[PDB]
């Protein structure tokens, strides 16, 4: 009988079933995208075969896909293995350490240890490693109450807390992370337990073909530095914002945004751009203030200097719909006026380069990044040149010199960072 391994390949199709959200799998227009996406993604590459996204809806669903005749090939959707062996489930090499903390609204009081959970309203998925957690808490405080949704995604626990229908939930730190940038209130309370490794599910039984190619890729993931690029993604918004940063985003986003939306939109709509990434160069250059000033020429919400208002015809940088209008129109010129040779999606960061630091810059960088034997064509490569503008060493033989090029590379990632957050927002 052909073993998992031979069915894929013959097959031509490794099937991955996951959950429905950002940190996982997530569906937009323009693409799918997730932690477990992408890395599943790769591995159906390396395995020489299609990658098919199933979903579940809870974590019960999702082991009963697994554990069925005719089921996916294995499940990638930041799975804590059990602290006992079931027959049913073998799990992988683990591919990331989270830490579970307990969340809790910022203008109650935090609590600080175990005990204090008792006498809250605590809400947690059901099947979770987080509701078996509680479940152990339980047996040593008998009048700790908690309640188990098999109905909604992490983001739904935390907008819970954020708005007060609960007091406090159980979350891996990760997703916390992610989900920070969304919440104005919530906050950690303490770690709950040691860090634990994520794993990726597989069926029962005897059959070591697939696991065994499973943890040779993730070994292989781990030393190219993937997993570190995808957790930064993902995962890295407390990480690389700051702590104050995230939820102070998630203050801007749920404060100022809903008054400029409407002009991002259709700015978007007229140009064929993605809206979103208009208001992430908003956020970065104003955060969403279109009064906001500067020493430097430029001044309001896109930060516009006299010339660039004047050649997008706006007569008043300090009117947001105005500021919005040119600074969207700015970055679409620039974008389309880029050598061919720059293709999507490098194109979009090269345009938000030159959107900072000017497109004669930005050439001097790329001429550098050819001398070194690097492709011109190529944003990550271009980036390692921007810094050196900086430095009177090299600038002084480039053709337009001195330029904060160190600023340049920090805008783009910031911009790349708010995009990606837009973009992950998902409805109550
Ligand atoms: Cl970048
Ligand atoms: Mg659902
Ligand atoms: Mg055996």
């Amino acid at each position: 009988a052909p073993t998992a391994l031979e069915r894929v390949q013959k097959e031509g199709v490794l099937r991955v079933i996951t959950r429905n959200s950002p940190a996982t799998y997530f569906q937009d227009r323009n693409g799918e995208t997730g932690f477990e996406y992408e890395l599943a993604k790769r591995f159906a590459e390396r395995l020489g075969v299609e990658l098919k996204i199933e979903t579940a809806d809870n974590l019960d669903d999702l082991y009963a896909q697994l554990s069925r005749e005719g089921g996916p090939a294995l499940a990638a959707a930041g799975l804590t293995p059990g602290r006992e062996d079931d027959a049913s489930v073998r799990y992988s090499h683990t591919y990331l350490d989270v830490t579970p903390q307990i969340i809790y609204r910022n203008g109650q009081q935090r609590p600080t240890r175990p005990e204090d959970l008792v006498g809250k309203r605590i809400m947690v998925l059901k099947g979770s490693s987080h509701a078996e957690q509680l479940a152990e808490l339980k047996k040593q405080y008998p009048e700790l109450k908690y309640e188990e949704s098999d109905a909604v995604e992490v983001v739904d626990l935390l907008r819970m807390v954020d708005v007060g229908d609960i007091d406090l939930t159980l979350v891996d730190s990760n997703e916390l992370a992610m989900n920070q940038v969304y919440f104005p209130n919530v906050r950690v309370a303490f770690d709950f337990g040691e860090a634990r490794g994520l794993a990726w599910a597989l069926p029962g039984g005897d059959d070591d073909s697939l696991m065994n190619e499973v943890n040779a890729f993730l070994d292989q993931a781990k030393k190219e530095g993937l997993l570190q690029r995808l957790k930064d993604r993902y995962y890295g918004h407390v990480d690389v914002l700051g702590y104050v940063g995230a939820y102070t985003f998630a203050q801007h986003l749920q404060q100022r945004l809903p008054r400029y939306e409407s002009h991002f939109k259709q700015s978007g709509k007229q140009l064929d751009t993605d809206w979103r990434l208009l208001a992430a160069i908003g956020y970065q250059e104003s955060l969403w203030q279109p009064g906001a000033t500067s020493k430097t020429g430029v001044r309001g919400l896109m930060m516009l200097t006299n010339r660039t208002a004047q050649a997008m015809g706006v007569s008043n940088r300090l009117d947001p719909k105005q500021s919005i209008q040119g600074g969207s129109k700015y970055f679409v010129q620039i974008r389309s006026e880029l050598p061919e040779s720059i293709k999507e999606p490098d194109r979009s960061w090269f345009a938000l380069a030159a959107y900072n630091i000017g497109g004669a810059h930005l050439e001097d960088a790329r001429k550098m990044a050819e001398k070194e034997g690097l492709n011109p064509n190529k944003w990550l490569d271009v980036k390692k040149m921007l810094p050196r503008l900086a430095q009177k060493q090299w600038y002084a033989k480039t053709r337009y010199g001195y330029a904060r090029g160190g600023e340049t590379v920090h805008f783009v990632q910031n911009v790349r960072r708010y995009y990606d957050i837009l973009t992950w927002v998902t409805q109550p």
